[PDB]
């Protein structure tokens, strides 16, 4: 598998690029320039349902980000291709991004970009070691990543008394202690990975972001399938018991996408499932 | 029905506001501040599926913007409430917009805003426009898409390729031509709709704010599915230089003698 999915420590910066396929005839030259550069460590690759649909190929486990008909909003903004750049120098990532964007034209056009950088403790409780591989990597070495750009209203959240803030997350801000008497709407009670009848463990690799769209969390959930993320999101959205996650009171996702992260061979990224 | 849906000529400016429901507990007071101001002419109202879901009510004909699993991208960014301001003075519309945004606060947060400014020979007119866009109860069902075009790429193609993408009329144009994909008479239940689109330009780019109003969503949806290649594998040429950034379905409620009629939703 692409080692960057689980490899730690996470670099301080990331650039997420999302592309729309606008000229399918030019796709081979774009892939010829892109794929030798995908090492699964500083450059990771994800494939969206539209690209598989455009090639008449059905990738097992790959589907668009779903449509949840709920009382909260989880938009589906599925794109064809996802590039995940990782590094410690922000300026170097931007120049690498620009070269990759131009390398993918005219086949692809840039549809979205998120610049991630590394007040609760998001991303703990992630599976570790062999359990992280089991949770995030399918048998063939593929992974299935859900991406949501969440926008926060910290003015409203920090205006609440600390007791209500902790009731929304489900843990104390002072020492990150779990609250057993927290309401069922508390976030960690909605996403309790052990609380789903088929356990819903996933590996989260989120980053902070801030641009003209606001500020918040670039949420990334990697699993051996999309099922873990989707059952969790459906419960958060009130589709299981009518109880909505408290997160939606001060935060909302602006984007939503499903991407198949192909396996690595010993010599590079393996797209044989998609290409002949 | 809300008369602004069909009244023509279209004023030079429109402000589309879209809201997300973040505090349902504050919804009754927010609606009490909004509804007396909705006249269906200079301020029109649309209701999204999330708002009905939050109230536990099923509005007949109302559903979220669909998820099209196609080789082109039509995102679903469904919001709870849509305000459609119409007028000739841009500054007056923005001043009204701010007042409405603040009136809906606590309950709603602003999720999206589109500043619209102004062939249509096949758009329904007169009684045919009423028939196409207005349901029996006076409701309408509006599909909204914020399309972003790359006219630099479109005008770089030879003029013949430009004309084959739109279809103009060109009888020998390929089936992928836009006017051949959207021929309202070419759908087995004819797919006539009333279009009320406007141009836009902001930090997201520039293009067309597409608005399709029908007595149900069926006309828009079968057309979009054909445009996306889901009907016969042939994709509309529009997608070669343009793509929608947003997507939403909204139920435009009827008007009573005294104002907008939300009894189906609030009872
Ligand atoms: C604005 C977006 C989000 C923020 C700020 C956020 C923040 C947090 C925080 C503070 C915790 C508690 C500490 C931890 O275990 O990480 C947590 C836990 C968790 N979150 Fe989120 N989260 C967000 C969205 C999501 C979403 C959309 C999912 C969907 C699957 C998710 C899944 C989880 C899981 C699985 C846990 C661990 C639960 C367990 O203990 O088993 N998070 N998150
Ligand atoms: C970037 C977005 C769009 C642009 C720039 C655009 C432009 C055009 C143009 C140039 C025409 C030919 C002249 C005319 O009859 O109006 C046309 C026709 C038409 N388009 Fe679009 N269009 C867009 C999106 C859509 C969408 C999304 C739909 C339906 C879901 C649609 C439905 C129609 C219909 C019904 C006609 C009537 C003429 C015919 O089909 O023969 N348009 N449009
Ligand atoms: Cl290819
Ligand atoms: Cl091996
Ligand atoms: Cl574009
Ligand atoms: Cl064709």
């Amino acid at each position: 598998f692409q080692q960057g999915i689980l490899a730690t420590p996470v670099p301080a910066h990331a650039v997420h690029l999302f592309f729309t396929l606008q000229s399918p005839e030019d796709l081979p030259a774009a892939l010829d320039r892109l794929l030798p550069q995908v090492d699964g460590k500083q450059l990771l690759l994800g494939i969206g349902a539209p690209l598989a649909k455009a090639l008449g190929r059905e990738i097992p486990g790959l589907r668009p980000f779903p449509l949840l008909d709920a009382a909260v909003e989880n938009p589906s903004t599925q794109h064809a291709l996802w590039l995940w750049l990782r590094g410690d120098d922000r300026g170097d990532l931007f120049h690498r991004a620009q070269a990759l964007i131009q390398a993918l034209a005219p086949a692809f056009v840039l549809a979205d970009e998120v610049d991630g950088f590394r007040g609760y403790e998001d991303g703990t409780e992630n599976p570790q070691g062999d359990e992280a591989v089991e949770a995030a990597i399918a048998d063939d070495g593929s992974s299935f990543a859900a991406f949501q750009l969440w926008k926060h209203d910290l003015d409203y959240f920090k205006s609440l008394p600390q007791a209500e803030q902790d009731n929304i997350i489900g843990r104390r801000l002072s020492d990150n202690e779990e609250l057993d008497d927290a309401p069922e709407s508390a976030h960690v009670k909605r996403t309790a990975q052990e609380s789903f009848e088929p356990e819903a463990f996933m590996v989260r690799r989120s980053m902070s972001w801030a641009d003209g769209r606001g500020a918040g969390l670039a949420f990334v959930a990697l699993g051996h399938s999309f099922d873990a993320f989707e059952v969790q999101l459906r419960r958060m959205s009130g589709l299981e018991d009518g109880i909505i996650d408290g997160l939606y009171r001060f935060s909302r996702p602006l984007t939503g996408g499903y991407y198949w992260c192909p396996p690595m061979s010993e010599t590079g990224v393996d797209l044989s499932a998609l290409l002949r």
